[PDB]
């Protein structure tokens, strides 16, 4: 009974995947060889694709459905106290989605009819390179979302500090020439023609936000934040709403000095005007969003 079977194995197989990030492994063979003598049983959204496959990705160059975002940066109290007040002198009162910048490979993945089509790296902003099948070796990234929505989702792709220095303690003994941190182990990984390489490495993803609204019932970037998760999406929780520019001093305060201590690397603080109408209202700027703004530390 290969139907009972496969819909069996495609619950236990993604279960691991909503789960931690070998039953696992005899599981996952069990399916490969039965899309192998089956290759009608192989849906769009199987599990199998964790493996990595025999597909090496293209690397062709693709643009955006959207380009995503060009940030300004803040260095001080003081870029943060003019970004505000340009806010409020504009549109008046506003609340601020406060979030940690992780410091990994940005990526945008494009989900057609709720399924996980096409992955790229960010790029310049506006056209970036298909890695899509070793994107789908990441358990965090789901393969079909719990809504059939066509949306690009953006994110960063990163590797937990614990696994970027047992590579390096590899790299180290065969001295060669070691990454010289999380980051461009991340995309080094990600960037293999072979995705089986891919797949034995240990990578998660954070997304942080969707190329478009229309579909989802979000008024704001928090409660978008909250959609993506329910949706099947890896959220970072360091997230916080918080009413005014008071409260990002003093959510910034905090996280400066925690820097060190995640199991990821950040490399600053994303500032976003919270209510979606409120983004609209505020605009561009020589192609840079007048509501966001990235805190360097």
């Amino acid at each position: 009974d290969l139907s009972s079977r496969v819909n069996e194995l495609h619950d236990l197989l993604n279960q691991y995947s909503y789960e931690y990030y070998s039953e696992y492994d005899k599981l996952l063979h069990e399916l490969i060889k039965i899309e192998e003598e089956h290759p009608e049983y192989k849906t769009v959204d199987s599990p199998t694709v964790r493996v990595g496959g025999e597909a090496q990705a293209s690397f062709n160059k693709v643009n955006h459905d959207t380009p995503m975002l060009s940030l300004g940066n803040a260095f001080n109290e003081d870029d943060l106290r003019k970004f505000d007040q340009r806010i409020r002198e504009q549109i008046g009162n506003v609340e601020y989605m406060c979030e940690l910048k992780i410091d990994g490979l940005a990526v945008s993945l494009k989900y057609v009819d709720g399924y996980f089509v096409q992955g790229l790296t960010r790029g310049d902003g506006t056209t970036g390179e298909d890695i899509t099948e070793n994107l789908k070796t990441i358990h965090a990234i789901p393969l079909k979302m719990k809504e059939p929505l066509n949306v690009e989702v953006r994110g960063e792709a990163y590797m937990p500090r614990r696994s970027f220095l047992r590579l390096n303690e590899e790299k180290e003994k065969n001295d060669e020439q070691l990454f010289a941190n999380p980051r461009n182990a991340a995309a080094g990984s990600l960037r293999q023609l072979d995705s089986k390489l891919t797949a034995k490495r240990k990578l998660s993803v954070f997304i942080y936000s969707v190329n478009d609204f229309t579909d989802f019932n979000a008024r704001s970037q928090s409660e978008a934040l909250d959609e993506l998760d329910k949706l099947g999406f890896t959220t970072n929780k360091n997230r916080a709403r918080v009413n005014n520019i008071d409260g990002v001093l003093e959510y910034i305060e905090k996280w400066t000095s925690q820097r060190e201590s995640l199991p990821y690397d950040i490399d600053g603080i994303v500032i976003k005007v919270n209510d979606l109408d409120q983004q609209d209202e505020m605009g561009f700027t020589q192609k840079s969003p007048r509501w966001a703004i990235a805190y360097k530390f």
